[PDB]
């Protein structure tokens, strides 16, 4: 190829399309609202920030763009476009990445409405579905929160990662276990659901330890099955010098809420990931009754990451970022 245009936006600047016009500045790398003629609908671009500056950046900018260029559900993210300046290899230096604009997060919604039961269940499911769908790729979020979360006025949500967080963390990445299940999801979907009842934050940790230590009062200390799987003893003995706990009664802490939509908590937020229901699960919940489809919540086509584990050269990676630019064939 098109016509690029240049627009300098909070000293920064940017090189895009015509078709995308009235770039507006949408704060923090840097994305921005924009009409789309071609369509005559609102857009969010965003400038990749520093791309190429590392191996490990360069390997992420890849990761990112193979992510996103894959993701194919109502309820995630997908690329709209994707659009480089440079008319080569060579000249090959920023990306720009574009998608559905969606002017509200699950957040500020959260701030001035109180949800109804029924808007907790449809949020809740659009995150499951979504979840479903990203984990039948063999991918982890890790760092689900609400600000990461897109909500339109019918409440239709869409799950993305824009790149304290901790609140929604699983106890486990916070202790390093390394390991990790897809169930860390869904220990953030736990604490997402209980704040949408509650209109509060479950763990609204002060700092790391006193994360732990908040999740733990609800939860209870390790019961003797779990400490059972836990092969270091350092992090044994750590764990025994932990003030010890009782698991809560959640029927008790969720006061007036569905019944329901609690024995639903009791199976997210389980300290032991092994016994965290899943997202295909918890779909067929009896909470989500009414808007649960079988037939409609698909899974992902085979995702290919194989280069998660290949260590290249900055233009190695750099170039195979490249191909992805010229092979995007945007959707209908
Ligand atoms: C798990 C899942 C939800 C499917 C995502 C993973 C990543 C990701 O790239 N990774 C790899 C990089 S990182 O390691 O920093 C995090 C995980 C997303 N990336 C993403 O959501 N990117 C965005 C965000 C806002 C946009 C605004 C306008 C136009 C384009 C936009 C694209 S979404
Ligand atoms: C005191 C707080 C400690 C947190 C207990 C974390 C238990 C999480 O669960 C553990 O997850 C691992 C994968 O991450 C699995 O290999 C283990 O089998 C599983 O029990």
């Amino acid at each position: 190829r098109p016509t690029f245009y240049r627009q300098e936006l909070n000293k920064t600047i940017w090189e895009v399309p015509e078709r995308y016009q009235n770039l507006s500045p949408v704060g923090s790398g840097s994305v921005c609202a924009a009409f789309d003629t071609k369509t005559g609908h609102r857009v969010a671009v965003k400038k990749l920030s520093r791309p190429f500056q590392s191996i490990i950046h360069a390997k992420r900018t890849y990761r990112e763009l193979r992510l996103l260029k894959h993701m194919k559900h109502e309820n995630v993210i997908g690329l709209l476009d994707v659009f480089t300046p440079a008319r080569s290899l060579e000249e090959f230096n920023d990306v720009y990445l574009v998608t559905h604009l969606m002017g509200a997060d699950l957040n500020n919604i959260v701030k001035c409405q109180k949800l109804t039961d029924d808007h907790v269940q449809f949020l809740i499911y659009q995150i499951l579905r979504g979840l479903k769908y990203i984990h039948s790729a063999d991918i982890i979020h890790r760092d689900l929160k609400p600000s990461n979360l897109a909500v339109n006025e019918d409440c239709e949500l869409k799950i993305l990662d824009f790149g304290a967080t901790r609140w929604y963390r699983a106890p486990e990445i916070m202790l390093n276990w390394m390991h990790y299940n897809q169930t860390v999801d869904i220990w953030s979907v736990g604490c997402i659901m209980a704040e949408l009842l509650t209109g509060r934050t479950l763990f609204p940790g002060t700092d790391h330890i006193d994360q732990l230590k908040l999740i733990l009062r609800l939860v209870g200390t390790p019961g003797a099955e779990l400490l059972k799987k836990i092969s270091s003893e350092s992090a044994r003995n750590y764990i025994q010098s932990l003030a010890q706990m009782p698991k809560m009664n959640f029927a008790n802490v969720f006061i007036g809420a569905n019944p329901l939509a609690v024995d639903l908590l009791e199976k997210m937020l389980v300290l032991d990931s092994d016994k965290r229901i899943t997202a295909a699960q918890a779909l067929a919940h009896a909470y989500f009754a009414q808007y649960h489809d079988p037939d409609d919540e698909p899974v992902a086509d085979p995702y290919d990451q194989s280069f998660e584990s290949r260590d290249l050269l900055i233009d190695e990676w750099k170039s195979l970022t490249y191909d992805e630019v010229i092979s995007f064939v945007p959707p209908p």
